[PDB]
């Protein structure tokens, strides 16, 4: 089996990208953030908290003929931004572009923490992440790609993220079509649950390519490109203006600068991350100060390859039983 689902970004800045998912019978189309660096599939649903819920859409299990709670199972995660949500679980139907697999767990949502209920376009999360990180207890749950891996034609998915443009997420299949060259696949480790790769180093602007390696993950649910602060010190040097803001919360860069591109390594091959890509706009309305799309990693603990950088490849995230990476230009 394949499935093939287009994946549209929530805003004009491209902060978050949404994909529809068909969970239930009959189905209920929720719009959900695919991330790479989880590993829980969650929803907005009827149970939700109502002052925590202001737009979204929700997903009824009492409506669902094949929803079956999951007796004494409950789930709670934290994210890399703060964020926060909880609640207890259902298996049922869940259907990617096609792509079906039953008895799925869907994470009924309790809580939500407010920059959840502030996204009024994001009804829950897809982790696509390794199965070992899933937050549910006390039996740890499978994610949609490992319950369907057995099934694909190919125990793989891409990631084909479009800037400021829709994309694709495509399940087992490589298309060949989406992509120029060849595809250049690099080791993965999985020891702490990501798709935790290592970069052989960066070049900004037209600049010499510095031969250094960067681990680091590849994850669909960031949207920025997090780097040590070595490397990002190095990018923005190259802005006129261009500083490190503590009450802004990263680097900024004056609105009317030509951002440099920024280059990353595969192996022998290199990404071209456009310098457009990496503007983010004012950081508050009417403002002239822009906020910058590559930021310091310090403190984070990991680097982290998000939208910014994926955006400018075509990614297959190969679930072979030795996981890989692979990246191409397109």
């Amino acid at each position: 089996s394949t499935g093939s689902a287009t994946t549209t970004p929530i805003d004009s800045l491209d902060d978050a990208y949404i994909t529809p998912v068909q969970i239930g019978t009959p189905a209920q189309t929720l719009n959900l953030d695919f991330d790479t660096g989880s590993s829980d599939l969650w929803v907005f649903s009827s149970e939700t908290t109502a002052s925590e819920v202001d737009g979204q859409t929700i997903y009824t299990p009492s409506k669902s003929t094949t929803a079956k709670l999951l007796s004494g199972a409950t789930w709670s995660i934290s994210y890399g931004d703060g964020s926060s949500s909880s609640g207890d679980v259902y298996t049922d139907t869940v259907s990617v572009g096609g792509l079906t697999v039953t008895g799925q767990a869907v994470e009924s949502a309790k809580k939500v923490s407010s920059s959840f209920t502030e996204d009024s376009t994001i009804d829950g999360l897809l982790g696509l992440a390794f199965s070992t990180l899933n937050t549910v207890s006390p039996t740890q749950q499978k994610t949609f790609f490992d319950n369907a891996k057995a099934s694909l034609d190919s125990p793989v998915f891409t990631a084909d993220l479009g800037y400021h443009a829709p994309g694709t997420y495509n399940f087992g299949f490589i298309d060949t079509t989406a992509y120029t060259g060849s595809i250049t696949y690099t080791a993965v480790s999985t020891k702490q649950g990501f798709w935790e790769w290592t970069s052989t180093g960066y070049a900004v602007g037209s600049g010499t390519f510095k031969s250094t390696s960067i681990d680091g993950i590849a994850d669909t649910g960031t949207t920025l490109l997090y780097l040590p602060a070595t490397v990002v010190s190095a990018y923005w040097a190259q802005v006129s203006g261009a500083k490190s803001s503590s009450s802004v919360g990263g680097y900024v860069f004056p609105c009317s600068a030509t951002l440099p591109s920024f280059t990353f390594g595969v192996g022998s091959a290199r990404i071209v991350i456009p310098g457009d890509y990496i503007d983010f706009g004012p950081i508050s309305t009417g403002s002239s100060s822009c906020f910058g799309g590559i930021q310091s990693s310090a403190g984070i603990g990991i680097n982290i390859f998000g939208d910014v950088a994926l955006k400018a490849a075509f990614v297959v995230f190969n679930g072979a039983t030795t996981p890989t990476l692979g990246f191409a230009s397109k």
